[PDB]
């Protein structure tokens, strides 16, 4: 059984177009959605939620076709996974809350759908805060050995299906345990809350979710990569304040220097490392928490 | 059990210090040693090798760690696995049979080995055949996104163990026939001898086997890149006489033209396509083996 690792909160089943999306809600004050990646679901954000909902409306949601948010029968070219529909779909879900003005943080996969939410839809957002990402466009110009080897999942998870589901399926809760703990700084799972684990666990023993992950990174071989292209040759930055936050062991720093980076596609940014592996809310939740409610505040 | 698929051949059982090598041997003639790469065994040499042995006393080796080959236990570095030491057991292995000089011809990994043996020991080798590769460092050095999403499993089977061991273990079959299937041109089992697919698929059911395999691609992520980058950087060449043979449909033509890559390493290379997917010997049998013949033979 799951714990409720968000006392306080509500919780939510937004409908859309595509589906409903599932969320925690608690706080007040002007909003604030907090998006997830993988292979995690929205509670990641435990540890940060409750200090962010001192001054915000805290919504924190699970991604389209992830956690406990419906899945959305994919196509050929990976549509609903997309982080363009990803983040139509939010814009929707946030409209049914009367939210269409807004402040957004998202981490791993959540924060691709954030960025390419500014870049399309740019009124939509008081500020940005994206966690341990660069770009997608970023990732996939910066391949090579070296970062081939890092992130091997980009390639892999992304091979047609079924070739990806069928080996996750030989051993599901060894993988998603290993990429857990292999993106710390600790290189085993004693940052996360073991509870939070559970609902990772849970989540990824499930066939149609890791399919939808795997459409996800579909996606991001493909569209994604191509939408983020053509912002790249138009010189489209995003207008929004942002803030890009980065583990000094994570993921972005192993391609680049990650403030550098997003001033190429960020006409406001301001950035600072934490000490941290990829995870930076529950690896370092002080230290983001303060980061995040500075910026927003 | 599993089929004999070379007829007349003896078979061998070569000791050596890292390990016993399986071959079969047969022919008469210069020696002529054929080496198998991944998925697969020295079967996949069961449609030339008769062909070959007409002309040459053919061998056909289970690389180290492969098919009926003992597997030497691995270390931090992949040791035994790379092809720098993949290719002194396999002197070593011809030495015992009186073979001090000899022709090599290798597919996939053998071709990795092959090529190696020739930069490190040159004067072992009257000529040299790679079939449907490049150099180690031309794949990495060419790793784009494109190539990452073509040869992914070149980064996947390089992860720390046992993750790959791990969901390999899942459907051991499933992962064999899926990659035999997708490196051919028509994209199925249907180039494939059906008993050849059993040697396959039984040497990959071995969880042992499956990690030497991993191993084997540890070694191309790490030492074996090393090794090349530290040759190509010197402007070292291969002196051996060689002939590259690619499919048009293979892996090797998916990166850049494989002549123009070979001739930065070798000072002797001639190449040629055959209309094949990467498994040039099962899939273009008769086109390989006279391309075989005709180079071996000049
Ligand atoms: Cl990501
Ligand atoms: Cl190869």
């Amino acid at each position: 059984d799951l714990a409720d690792l968000f006392p306080g909160f509500g919780s939510e089943w937004i409908n859309t177009s595509s589906g409903r999306i599932f969320a925690r809600v608690g706080g007040d004050g002007p909003p604030l959605l907090l998006l997830h990646g993988f292979p995690q679901t929205h509670v990641m954000w435990h540890r940060v939620a409750p200090k962010l909902a001192e001054r915000f409306k805290v919504i924190v949601a699970d991604l389209p076709g992830y956690g406990w948010s419906d899945m959305p029968e994919s196509d050929e070219q990976h549509t609903p996974y997309t982080k363009r529909a990803m983040a139509k779909q939010l814009i929707e879900a946030m409209e049914q809350l009367g939210h269409v003005h807004f402040a957004l943080a998202g981490h791993d996969r959540g924060a691709r759908v954030s960025y390419r939410l500014a870049l399309d839809s740019p009124g939509r957002l008081s500020k940005l805060a994206v966690l341990d990402i660069l770009p997608t466009y970023e990732y996939w110009q910066r391949m090579n050995r070296a970062y081939a080897l890092k992130i091997y999942h980009w390639s892999f998870l992304a091979q047609p299906a079924p070739l990806p589901e069928n080996l996750l399926g030989g051993d599901p809760d060894f993988y998603v345990k290993a990429k857990l703990a292999s993106w710390t700084r600790a290189g085993d799972l004693s940052a996360f809350d073991p509870r939070a684990v559970e609902h990772y666990r849970i989540a990824f023993a499930d066939p149609m979710r890791r399919h939808v992950m795997c459409e996800d990174y579909r996606a991001g071989a493909y569209a994604d990569f191509e939408h983020d292209k053509i912002d790249v040759e138009a010189g489209n930055k995003i207008p929004v304040p942002m803030l890009a936050l980065w583990g000094a062991s994570g993921i972005a720093q192993s391609a680049a220097t990650p403030l550098d980076v997003w001033r190429k596609w960020a006409s406001d940014v301001q950035g600072a490392p934490i000490e941290s592996g990829h995870f930076l809310p529950e690896e370092a939740p002080d230290q983001t928490a303060e980061a995040l409610v500075r910026f927003f505040s």
